[PDB]
């Protein structure tokens, strides 16, 4: 009884928050290296002595083994250990002593009173996700055995050059490297793989691209690399790469990839995450007089307030780089006043509402700390001071919540990562500082010992490492935002390889895990808790008629074919242009011939009133201002080219002819009110950080470069300090005061800097700049202010992840009210498809399977018998297994003897499959083809039989056409593994759903293959002869229709659309060169920036919103199937 007295007063919250205070000491002092001499050791003596405490604690509650059951508790019990064993003699700097104390840490989980429940709903997603790992596994092994066959040994592939007169290799292999990087460049001897330059030859190398991790040489390489592509990190740097060492065509095989792989899965894993979190859930004298006139606040004065918050905001978001003096005193006379006013304010209100009543209020509170510090600063007024305080007044702008019903959502979305959600906060930060710590101790001194290796060239150290435990938290930071792979290279040329893929893998999956399980819950919780009449007739017969509308839809299908003529190279073509220029004169005409024929049948009124028939005049009538300037002589002003550019929009006239493109674009109209209020709420918040981004990094991005032959490098800051020592020091004519293109000079271009790192495309370069960022007319230094950094992880947490669970929850939330108006009815699905839709419900739950009649002769009766029992299929099915485990052998530059062993299994093997082939038919004879995965494997059969049987004849027997296309002949035995998904019920369910959603991905790609096609029409157009730099290269242009398509499809992911918008943000010398020689327009190699911005803008927000519509429609279908 004794103990139960002591447990009484031992044990209880008050216990469990000394422990929870104990822990955390603990983990913030072991964040700290080299903590203080004669502490290091009196600290782990505390912490030592804190587990007796536990222990008799212990004592005092359970007993020795009903503790132990407790899983929990054997953490504990292995912390009391260790500690006891470093006491003496335990080595002293072995990377495991302080990896066992960093356990320690998660030992939070068993002292916070609700983490363990949330814990415990962690493992059950793991459990849900069992069958989506499974078919992504399989998915991904397929795609790594035909990236294997297709582009193995390729990327070795580099420009040699030539030799002048021959003992193995004469002298080391001189590369070329490509402009503006130091990789050797890649080429190939196909028509549409890359060319070397003059003197430089395409040679087999021995080394792989990065640091001999990229390749597709192994099946371990290709399953790496296909998992990069379905993570989609940096994967458009291995699409080039890929495409300039193989060809052009092979985009097909990523495009593939990046639909299946890297979409469709990602929606599986949503799907059976939301699935799961919302079972859990759903399973759950004088101053009276004062006074008197203190309380006159009427409604006129709430007005007042909102007048001065909104004129004080748009005063603070008019500062520059370029201020001059009387604007700036202008600035600081209207902040000055208002300071004023909103003291005033508080003043007034306190001493009316007494302050006791006053602060029992939480807006006032807010209002309080505002003015206190607005007026913290208007004494202590330095240049400088506190610039990030400078911007804490734009935080009045949350006033404007209590009348605006979206931004009172993200203010309880924000407040509800910390209060009913907080326990996954809390877990996500658990993560990822045991994770930084754990980097840190095992892979700290490998980065600093080793670092040459990893540096830049000119640079004396990596900038993403993990000797401190700040660029360890920026790491984990970076891979919770999909940027991994680098640094795992980076790491694995450090130190140890195992220990990358280790800490980097589990780092990404488990912190990718918790981010979703904090969204989706996100979501749920705070969302959804007389003749002229006869002639009249005669023209509206025609209109109607089948044959006039087949007509019409030809003729625009060509107008929008014949536009992808016009390139770079029409000028070269004589007879092209003139073809195309009466091609468009007669189409012209045509279409003037409808429009009279549509007036004088429909009707003016009916005519003008249909919002289809308003935009086929306005491109009818573009193109008629075109043709008269052009047979006039007034084609070449400039606001007629303008017009004409305009002719990119005529390819909008086939949206209103089909009808799936029709009902998309419908749904698309019906969200766009609610996606209008969710931008504004979204632009004063960003608005909020680009007034921040100017008050902190204003004018403070200027460089001083050498620019010599197309690559710039940083003036060290031994010769050059300021712009004035840049100016002396340009003796040779080479040194540049340059400016960083995207940067915080005014808060218009802020927005585009936000862009770049909410989207995490060239988001790395701007933080560079700003944390090497020092005053203005002063060279960068290398992280001179290193904490810069974090204003851009707040940014990424409030303004990318806060504000996207905004727009995901309105979108979800108009998507149901719009199916619920139409009845709950499929959108995005044309009427016929909707009966295609019914016949595919209808097949997935017929389970009859009518076995077939036993064949009377006794022969055919055996073979019956030894056909259909389960053996066979059994046998049959670990027949394939080995086949695939003998295609995952295969390995570029092996052998001859290896070569020869593999092709006879494939032989055996193919022979046995056309066995089986033979004796299933000769038992189940019309029967085997009336079912549906027989007629498959026969398919597989004759296509390896022929695959065999043409690669025999076209071998050096006969005509030695290309090697590479004999790598796409042994493709065929990829369908035998694909006949594996007939065991596997949950592939073959999922299969099914994504068959189901296919309907509806048809129209949505067509609108995004509309809009590609239009964009490209633009880009080929206007961006034509800019410089090649950075993204733009020989081969992803805008020069050709293929070049311009590649580019497109590239950034409808937003992959690499900063390194696409770089050349064209040039504006003169040094990296475009104004007055070209030769070029027509703009006489140069120079861009239009603000074409530029609204096209690179404008794509991928367009894109952005066709892909969310697309994971709808496929999370509804998965949904519905299960
Ligand atoms: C930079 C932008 C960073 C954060 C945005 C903060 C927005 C602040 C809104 C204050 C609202 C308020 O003041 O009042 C709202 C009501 C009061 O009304 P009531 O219902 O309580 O009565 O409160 C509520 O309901 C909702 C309570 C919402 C609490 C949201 C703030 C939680 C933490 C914010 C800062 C996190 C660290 C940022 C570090 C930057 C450096
Ligand atoms: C893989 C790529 C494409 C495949 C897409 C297949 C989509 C259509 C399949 C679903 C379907 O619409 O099914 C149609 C019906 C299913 O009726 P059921 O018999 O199940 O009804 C049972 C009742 N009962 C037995 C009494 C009749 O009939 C059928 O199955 C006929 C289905 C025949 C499908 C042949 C597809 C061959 C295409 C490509 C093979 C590529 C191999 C090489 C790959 C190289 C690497 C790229
Ligand atoms: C490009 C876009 C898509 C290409 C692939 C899309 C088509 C995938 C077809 C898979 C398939 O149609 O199978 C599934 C059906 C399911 O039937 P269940 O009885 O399980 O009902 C399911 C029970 N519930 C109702 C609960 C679901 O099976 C059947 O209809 C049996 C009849 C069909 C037999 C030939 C079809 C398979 C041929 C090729 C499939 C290869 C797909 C490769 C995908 C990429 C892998 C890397
Ligand atoms: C809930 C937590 C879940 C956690 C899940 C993730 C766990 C990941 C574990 C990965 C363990 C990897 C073990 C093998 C690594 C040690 C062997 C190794 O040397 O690796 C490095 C290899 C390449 O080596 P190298 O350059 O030729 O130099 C070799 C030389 N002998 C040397 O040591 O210097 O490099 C390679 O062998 C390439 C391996 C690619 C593997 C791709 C895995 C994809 C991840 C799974 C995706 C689906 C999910
Ligand atoms: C929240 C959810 C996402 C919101 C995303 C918002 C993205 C908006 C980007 C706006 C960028 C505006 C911008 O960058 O202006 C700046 C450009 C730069 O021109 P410059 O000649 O080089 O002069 C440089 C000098 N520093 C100067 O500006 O003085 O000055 C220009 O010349 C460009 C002027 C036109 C820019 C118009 C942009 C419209 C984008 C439409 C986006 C919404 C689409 C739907
Ligand atoms: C998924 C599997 C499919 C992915 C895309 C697979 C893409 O392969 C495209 C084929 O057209 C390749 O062309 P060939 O190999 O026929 O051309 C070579 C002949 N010359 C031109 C060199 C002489
Ligand atoms: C769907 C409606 C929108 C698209 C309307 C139909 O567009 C089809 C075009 O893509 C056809 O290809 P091109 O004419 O671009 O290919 C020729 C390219 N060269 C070789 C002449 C340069
Ligand atoms: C750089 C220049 C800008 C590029 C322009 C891009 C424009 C994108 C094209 C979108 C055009 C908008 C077309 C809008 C389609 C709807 C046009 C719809 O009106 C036609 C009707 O037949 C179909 O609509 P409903 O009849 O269902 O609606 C009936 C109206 N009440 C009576 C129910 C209210
Ligand atoms: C109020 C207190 C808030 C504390 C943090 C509340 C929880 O927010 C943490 C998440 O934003 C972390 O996610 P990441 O920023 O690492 O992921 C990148 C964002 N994407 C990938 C989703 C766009
Ligand atoms: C981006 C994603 C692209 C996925 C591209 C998916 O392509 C699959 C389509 O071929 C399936 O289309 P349906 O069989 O539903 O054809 C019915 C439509 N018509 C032809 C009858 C009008
Ligand atoms: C630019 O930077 C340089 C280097 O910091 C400045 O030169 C120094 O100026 C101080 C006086 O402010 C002298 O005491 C040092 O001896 C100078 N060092 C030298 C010669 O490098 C230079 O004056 C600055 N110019 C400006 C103001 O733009
Ligand atoms: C260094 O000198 C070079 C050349 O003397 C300067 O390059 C000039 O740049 C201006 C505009 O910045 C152009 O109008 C000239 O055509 C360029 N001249 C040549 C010959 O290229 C460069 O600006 C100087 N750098 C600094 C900032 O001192
Ligand atoms: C303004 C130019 C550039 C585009 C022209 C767009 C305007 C005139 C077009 C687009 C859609 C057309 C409308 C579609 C809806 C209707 C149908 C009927 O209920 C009355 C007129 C009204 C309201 C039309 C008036 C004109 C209209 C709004
Ligand atoms: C079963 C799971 C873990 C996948 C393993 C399948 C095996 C067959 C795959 C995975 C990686 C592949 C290896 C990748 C690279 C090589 C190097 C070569 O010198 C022998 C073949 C070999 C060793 C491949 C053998 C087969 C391989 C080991
Ligand atoms: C009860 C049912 C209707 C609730 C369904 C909730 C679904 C629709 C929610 C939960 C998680 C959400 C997804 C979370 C992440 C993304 C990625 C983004 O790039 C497109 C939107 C998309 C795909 C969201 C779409 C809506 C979504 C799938
Ligand atoms: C080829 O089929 C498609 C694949 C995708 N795939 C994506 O993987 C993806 C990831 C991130 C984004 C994305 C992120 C941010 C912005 Cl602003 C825009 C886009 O897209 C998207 C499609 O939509 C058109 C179509
Ligand atoms: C390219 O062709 C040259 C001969 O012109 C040859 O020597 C070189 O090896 C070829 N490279 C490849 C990989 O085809
Ligand atoms: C820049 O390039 C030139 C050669 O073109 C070189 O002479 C100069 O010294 C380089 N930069 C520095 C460090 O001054």
């Amino acid at each position: 009884l004794i103990r139960r007295t002591a447990i009484k007063v031992s044990v209880h919250s008050w216990f469990s928050l000394f422990i929870t205070v104990t822990i955390l000491v603990n983990c913030v002092c072991m964040t700290r290296t080299d903590l203080p001499e004669k502490i290091e050791y009196v600290f782990t003596v505390i912490y030592t002595f804190e587990a007796l405490i536990k222990i008799l604690a212990r004592g005092f509650c359970l007993n020795e083994f009903t503790y132990l059951r407790d899983p929990w508790n054997w953490l504990d019990f292995s912390v009391i250990t260790l500690a006891y064993v470093g006491t003496a003699i335990d080595l002293r700097g072995i990377s495991g002593l302080r990896t066992f104390r960093v356990l320690r840490a998660l030992k939070t989980v068993s002292v916070i009173p609700g983490l363990k429940v949330i814990v415990g709903a962690l493992i059950h997603s793991v459990k849900k996700l069992a069958d989506v790992t499974i078919l992504t596994i399989f998915c991904l092994s397929v795609f790594a055995l035909v990236g294997l066959q297709l582009f193995k040994g390729n990327l070795k592939n580099k420009c040699v050059k030539n030799d002048m007169a021959y003992s193995s290799h004469r002298k080391p292999d001189i590369y070329i490297n490509k402009r503006g990087t130091s990789d050797p460049l890649l080429c190939g001897n196909g028509s549409d793989s890359g060319h070397c330059p003059d003197g430089y030859i395409c040679l087999k190398t021995s080394d792989n691209p990065d640091f001999n991790y990229t390749s597709f040489d192994s099946f371990a390489w290709a399953f790496l690399s296909l998992f990069r592509l379905m993570t989609q990190d940096s994967w458009e740097r291995l699409y080039q790469q890929t495409l300039r060492t193989s060809g052009k065509i092979y985009m097909i095989f990523f495009v593939l990839v990046i639909f299946l792989g890297s979409f469709y899965l990602v929606n599986l894993i949503l799907a059976v995450v939301t699935m799961a979190y919302e079972e859990q859930n759903q399973a759950t004298w004088v101053k009276l007089k004062t006074i008197l006139f203190g309380l006159v606040t009427d409604p006129f004065a709430e007005l007042t307030i909102t007048l001065c918050i909104v004129v004080n905001t748009i005063f603070m978001a008019m500062e520059h780089h370029g201020m001059s003096p009387t604007f700036e005193a202008m600035l600081q006379i209207g902040n000055i006043v208002f300071t004023i006013f909103f003291t005033a304010e508080m003043v007034f209100k306190i001493i009316a509402f007494d302050p006791y009543y006053y602060f029992q209020k939480k807006w006032n509170i807010f209002d309080c700390i505002i003015v206190t510090v607005s007026l913290l600063e208007l004494g202590v007024a330095k240049k400088g001071s506190l610039s990030v305080l400078r911007s804490f007044r734009l935080l009045r702008v949350f006033k404007l919540a209590k009348s605006w019903p979206t931004l009172n959502t993200l203010i309880k979305i924000i407040g509800n990562s910390v209060g009913a959600l907080g326990n996954l906060t809390i877990i996500l930060a658990i993560i990822v500082f045991v994770f930084a710590l754990v980097g840190k101790q095992l892979l700290g001194e490998n980065y600093r010992n080793n670092r040459k290796n990893i540096s830049a060239p000119h640079e004396d150290w990596p900038r993403w490492h993990m000797h401190d435990f700040f660029h360890s938290f920026l790491i984990v930071f970076r891979i919770l935002c999909g940027e991994w792979i680098e640094n795992m290279w980076a790491c694995m040329e450090v130190g140890q390889k195992s220990i990358c893929l280790i800490l980097f893998l589990t780092v990404m999956v488990l912190g990718n895990l918790v981010v979703l399980n904090l969204f989706i819950a996100l979501l749920l919780n705070s969302f959804f808790a007389d003749v002229g009449w006869q002639v009249r007739k005669t023209c509206y017969r025609i209109v109607e008629h089948s044959w006039f509308e087949s007509f019409i839809i030809f003729m625009i299908l060509l107008s929008s074919g014949s536009l992808a003529f016009e390139d770079y190279y029409l000028d070269q073509k004589p007879t092209v242009k003139a073809l195309l220029e009466y091609t468009d004169r007669v189409f012209t005409f045509i279409f003037v011939f409808e429009m009279l024929l549509k007036w004088v049948a429909y009707g003016f009124k009916k005519y003008f009133t249909n919002a289809w028939c308003w935009l086929d005049f306005l491109i009818v009538n573009i193109s008629l201002i075109s043709l008269t300037a052009k047979i006039l002589e007034y084609s070449e002003v400039a606001p007629i080219k303008a017009l004409r550019t305009l002719r990119a929009l005529r390819p909008l006239r086939a949206l209103s002819r089909f009808e799936g493109m029709r009902v998309v674009v419908d749904a698309l109209v019906g969200a766009i009110p609610s996606i209008m209020n969710v931008l504004l709420v979204c632009l004063i918040f960003w608005l909020i950080f680009s007034i921040m981004g100017v008050n902190l990094f204003a004018g403070k991005f200027w460089r001083c470069i050498n620019y010599t032959d197309g690559e710039f490098s940083l003036v060290p800051l031994s010769i050059v300090n300021n712009k004035s020592d840049c100016k002396i020091q340009n003796s040779t004519g080479s040194f540049f005061w340059v400016n960083v293109k995207v940067n915080f000079d005014n808060v218009a271009m802020g927005y585009l800097a936000l862009l770049q790192v909410a989207t995490f495309k060239g988001w790395m370069d701007i933080m560079y700049a700003a944390v090497d960022s020092r005053e203005v007319n002063m060279q960068p230094k290398w992280e001179d202010n290193v904490y810069m950094y974090l204003y851009f992880v707040i940014f990424i947490i409030f303004g990318g992840f806060f504000t996207l669970n905004l727009f995901v929850g309105v979108i979800i939330d108009n998507f149901n009210q719009q199916k619920k108006k139409l009845g709950g009815q499929d959108i995005f699905m044309t009427e016929e498809q909707k009966k295609y839709y019914n016949a595919m419900k209808k097949l997935g739950s017929k389970k009859p399977q009518k076995p077939i009649p036993r064949p009377l002769n006794k022969f055919q009766g055996f073979v019956f018998d030894i056909v259909t029992r389960q053996a066979f299929d059994i046998t049959i099915m670990v027949l394939i297994c080995l086949n695939m485990i003998t295609m995952m052998v295969e390995t570029d530059d092996q052998s001859e003897e290896k070569t020869k062993i593999l092709g006879k299994i494939n032989q055996f093997f193919v022979a046995v499959f056309t066995g089986e082939c033979v004796m299933k038919m000769f038992a189940l004879r019309q029967y085997y083809f009336t079912n549906g995965w027989n007629v498959f494997d026969f398919i597989v059969v004759v296509l390896s039989i022929a695959s065999l049987i043409f690669s025999a004849i076209l071998k050096s027997l006969q005509s030695y056409f290309s090697p590479t296309l004999f790598r796409v002949i042994r493709l065929a035995r990829i369908g035998r593994i694909l006949r594996l998904i007939r065991a596997a019920k949950g592939i073959r369910t999922l299969l099914f759903a994504l068959m189901m959603s296919l309907p509806a991905l048809f129209n949505i790609g067509l609108l995004l293959f509309l809009v590609m096609f239009i964009y490209s029409i633009f880009g080929m157009s206007s961006f034509p002869h800019v410089r090649w730099e950075a993204g733009i290269d020989d081969m992803f242009n805008f020069q050709t229709f293929a070049n311009s398509m590649l580019c497109l499809f590239q950034i409808t992911t937003s992959a690499g659309w900063d390194g696409l918008l770089s050349p064209i943000l040039n504006t003169g010398p040094p990296y475009c060169d104004p007055n070209l020689p030769n070029s027509n327009g703009t006489r140069g190699d120079c861009g239009s920036p603000a074409v530029g911005i609204i096209f690179f803008t404008t794509y991928i927000i367009i894109s952005f919103l066709i892909m969310v519509n697309m994971y709808i429609a496929v999370i509804l279908e998965n949904f519905n199937v299960a």
